[PDB]
């Protein structure tokens, strides 16, 4: 009767204390009558680590310290099991029924770790492998966005092969300024440059190509930023609207009318890249005003102060029912799963 | 100085011993003063097993009895090592340092298989979990290649949800008849149905549903069908095309003009849906011709047989160089990405 829940948390990223705190916040949200936790830290340099709920963290009340417990209790997978997929390296570690993965940077995002949760037959919260591997790549996100005829930033993508050649002139031309200059991997917010001259330009194209070996250069976008909360499977739901104020304001200041089509389109960008489960879409509104999708986010946070979890408060959807609510639609896809994994 | 060559192989597949023979011809080609190969074998039921070269197969020599030799001496990955990442549970298994992956079925071709491997930070040869996963999914492949503006056959996709709804009469109106119903997982051949009548049609797409949640409803193309195989990362080159007759025929019997202009075709694919390392791109070459991408497949077949390193051979290209130059491949993007996966 009670469910076992694999909370993999940490990884090797600059966000990762937000998963720390997520996944604090997470255990303690956790309904106690159908779920017991699971916990596998994983360190800032990507070794993972069995814990106990009550012992997972160093410096927790301090924000400017708090670290994993690297407690050196190894962890090893067995492919193709059907279970016990998890191990003890050196024990036992009990049966995990769910994984609740909230492990931020590359792999931990770009489906690779959901390739793993896959290999080991192992349910797991949020998007598979595709629309985790579609929505972390900036690039073809905003290609599959646009085939949708979605509106997205008009923008061009380089690679390093492809920089060498760059001519700011006539991106001048095509996109204006200022440009922003993003490396295509979503995770996350470093490389970017705002550049203003046409002069800024190399520069930012060289720094952003030292973190991928894909960099966008998009055309500004001028409006007001809001985010919406997409829940579900199949049949996605939208949380009300929040703005990003410069800070977020939740409900948005918006028409009612307004927060549908936005709403709508949260939806629809959500089903174009294949999401599940979750994702935090970022649009902006512009003045007439079109809708431009910015990101769509398939792993947002889940502290308290996060955007995601205060949307579906605000819808009427408390905390311990988001996640509730996560873990059964991920019991759903995989037994849907199961049935098609049935080849001759 | 010797590199170690891990071969994961078979699968739970309907191609599942088309992966065995693979094996087996890879194995005898590997250049043996550059690589020693290390057997790691995937049964029908999708449990892993090391072998040695010698006994790896069943009734080898027999096409219709071919068998994985289910040795039972299981693997344990350790996700985030860096070392020794592939363990016996129960020994020592050899290091691997690149890992040439020939499973066949949904998971060794999704990219799911491709994610457990980066999550073992394994080089490994083909595409990786981006490419993999999009170009195996063959409705989100046809929305990323007609973004790209090349051809693909005109398409409509249905998930069960929205199946209920399917009109016929729209959709011969819009597609014609006859319709080919496929499933959009990509592996293989199964589900499919060319529906001749408006009335077989209601029986094609619930066939196919048993296999996908997603399945395609296309157009007919009418014209030639032309393969060619692409090698390469970042600089992709393609071999001679190869005509299938209704049987298939190497170098393909058409103009010098024509087959440059499939050739570019077949890279551009390529570069759009992420792809890296090999894949054979199959299309339709219409009497105008306007050239129309049927498939882009990132796992082709490696036997002595197989079309892929068939096409290679007419080109210059020999099956040992071909295998030699998949490793130093998957070698190259692993050593870059090394680099890249570098964040504060
Ligand atoms: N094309 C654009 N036009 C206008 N503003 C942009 C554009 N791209 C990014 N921004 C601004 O950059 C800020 C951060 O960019 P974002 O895409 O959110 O990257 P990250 O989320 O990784 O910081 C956003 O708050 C938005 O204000
Ligand atoms: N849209 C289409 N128009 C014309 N022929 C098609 C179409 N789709 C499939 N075919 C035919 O179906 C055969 C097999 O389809 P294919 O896409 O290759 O599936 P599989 O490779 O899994 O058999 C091809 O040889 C081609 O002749
Ligand atoms: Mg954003
Ligand atoms: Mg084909």
């Amino acid at each position: 009767r009670k469910i076992r829940v694999g909370l993999i948390f940490g990884g090797k990223s600059a966000e990762h204390e937000v998963s720390l705190q997520s996944a604090r916040n997470i255990l303690d949200a956790l309904d106690p009558q159908r779920f017991e936790p699971v916990l596998i830290g994983i360190d800032k340099q990507g070794q993972w680590h069995v814990n106990d709920p009550d012992s997972f963290l160093l410096h927790a009340d301090d924000p400017a310290r708090i670290a994993l417990h690297r407690s050196g209790r190894g962890v090893a997978l067995l492919p193709g099991a059907q279970q016990q997929q998890l191990r003890p390296i050196q024990q036992a570690l009990a049966q995990i029924d769910v994984v609740f993965p909230i492990v931020h940077g590359t792999l931990g995002e770009d489906g690779s770790l959901q390739g793993l949760l896959r290999m080991a037959n192992l349910p797991f919260v949020g998007s598979g492998v595709l629309g985790s591997a579609v929505a972390m790549d900036k690039d073809m996100a905003k290609r599959v966005l646009r085939d949708a005829r979605l509106a997205v930033a008009p923008f061009v993508c380089f690679d390093r092969h492809t920089a060498a050649h760059a001519d700011v002139d006539t991106l001048i031309a095509q996109l204006g300024l200022p440009l922003f200059v993003k490396p295509a991997n979503q995770g996350s917010s470093v490389g970017v440059s705002q550049v203003r001259t046409a002069d800024a330009f190399a520069a930012a194209l060289a720094l952003a190509l030292a973190y991928d070996h894909k960099v966008l250069v998009e055309a500004a976008v001028a409006g007001r930023e809001i985010e919406c909360a997409v829940l579900g499977n199949a049949v996605p739901h939208a949380s009300v609207c929040g703005e990003v104020v410069v800070e977020i304001v939740i409900p948005a200041d918006i028409d009612a009318q307004t927060q549908q089509r936005i709403q709508q389109i949260a939806v629809q960008a959500y089903q174009a890249l294949g999401c599940a489960g979750m994702a935090r879409v970022d649009v902006f509104l512009c003045a007439d005003g079109r809708i431009v999708i910015n990101e769509v986010n398939t792993l947002p946070g889940f502290t308290r102060i996060s955007v995601y979890p205060k949307l579906w408060q605000a819808s009427g959807l408390d905390y311990r029912g988001l996640i509730t609510r996560l873990i059964e639609l991920a019991l759903e896809r995989h037994t849907d799963d199961q049935l098609l994994r049935s080849a001759v």
